[PDB]
């Protein structure tokens, strides 16, 4: 543990001239990033070379755009330190204080506390989704087209070595992708990883902060409801997302659920593709296995 922290202490002090690290600890870990709490006050997110060679650049541009244009009491990261290069990216900002939303916390809230939280979320999303996004217009994301390009990569690499069951799962997904209309609706700036782990509560269980806009972009409006609609141990439940969708208004709830269901079906394939692109066999294997688990559940 001690070594990462020393290297990152050194890099922070090298790239940010008058910054002094008096303490530093690991506060979280993606698959190709690490986040550090520094001086009990700053979050420093860091990444070395990956497939998204313009990744902390876009995230920074999004924080800048949102801090300029949103009118909200909800806090988001405000970037004070940045170093962006092919081989290394670092973003630093003051830690937003609060407690992450969890199923457990939610279930201790009164009905009225739950409603206020859902209203806060709906309000935040209505405001972000309504922003004129001309100034960040390079941050477009076309999920349907990305899937098509990922399927072509599969065809060019490992598809022919897959089993029939794996191939059928993929083709069956592609058929559904080609029949769906859920990519043809409203586009807007979305957080795009909007789940419990990114939502902070204050001491009254109201929404006080939102973090990790690392996958944000201009994309289908439905994107931001996918995790709020998820029925799993890590998320609150389908009821929660439905109620939020009703409060948000002016959105087709059945298509939001179809969008969620298609992204969920894609997940094993997304996992395999991640493995191909980043030369990690473990992910290719996990995705293929997941296909068998899903095929045999019913
Ligand atoms: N309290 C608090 N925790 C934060 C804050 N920023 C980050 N964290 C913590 O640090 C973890 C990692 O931060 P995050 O932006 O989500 O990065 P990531 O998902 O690991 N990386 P990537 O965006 O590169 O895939 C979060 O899950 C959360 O635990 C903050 O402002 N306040
Ligand atoms: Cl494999
Ligand atoms: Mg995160
Ligand atoms: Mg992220």
């Amino acid at each position: 543990n001690a070594t990462n922290v020393k290297a990152m202490k050194y890099l922070i002090e090298h790239y940010f001239d008058n910054f002094k690290v008096d303490s530093i600890e690991i506060i979280g870990s993606g698959y190709d990033s690490v986040a550090y709490l520094v001086n009990n006050e700053y979050i420093f997110k860091t990444k070395f070379s990956t497939n998204k060679k313009k990744g902390y650049a876009k995230e920074k541009a999004i924080y800048n755009f949102l801090n300029t244009n949103l009118e909200t009491n909800v806090k988001i990261p405000n970037i004070e330190y940045s170093y962006i290069s092919d081989e290394l990216s670092i973003l630093g900002y003051k830690e937003i204080k609060g407690t992450f939303l969890t199923p457990e916390i939610y279930s201790t809230m009164s009905e009225e506390e739950q409603n206020l939280l859902k209203r806060d979320i709906a309000s935040f999303l209505r405001q972000m989704h309504g922003l004129d996004y001309t100034d960040i217009s390079e941050c477009t994301i076309d999920n349907k087209q990305n899937v098509l390009e990922e399927y072509i990569l599969l065809r060019e690499t490992i598809y022919n070595d897959l089993t029939d069951i794996e191939k059928d799962y993929i083709e069956s997904f592609m058929e559904r992708l080609n029949a769906t209309t859920v990519f043809e609706g409203k586009k807007c700036l979305c957080h795009n990883d909007f789940n419990c782990n990114h939502l902070l509560l204050d001491g009254n269980n109201r929404l006080t902060g939102i973090i990790d806009f690392g996958d944000s972009g201009i994309i289908d409006e439905y994107c931001d409801f996918i995790y709020l609609l998820e029925d799993s141990e890590e998320e609150i439940g389908t009821n929660f997302g439905e109620d939020i969708l009703r409060m948000y208004g002016n959105i087709d709830i059945e298509k939001a659920k179809e969008y969620q269901d298609i992204v969920e079906e894609y997940y094993p394939i997304e996992t395999i593709v991640y493995g191909i692109k980043n030369i990690k066999q473990e992910f290719i294997e996990n995705g293929r296995k997941e296909i068998y688990k899903r095929t045999y559940k019913d």
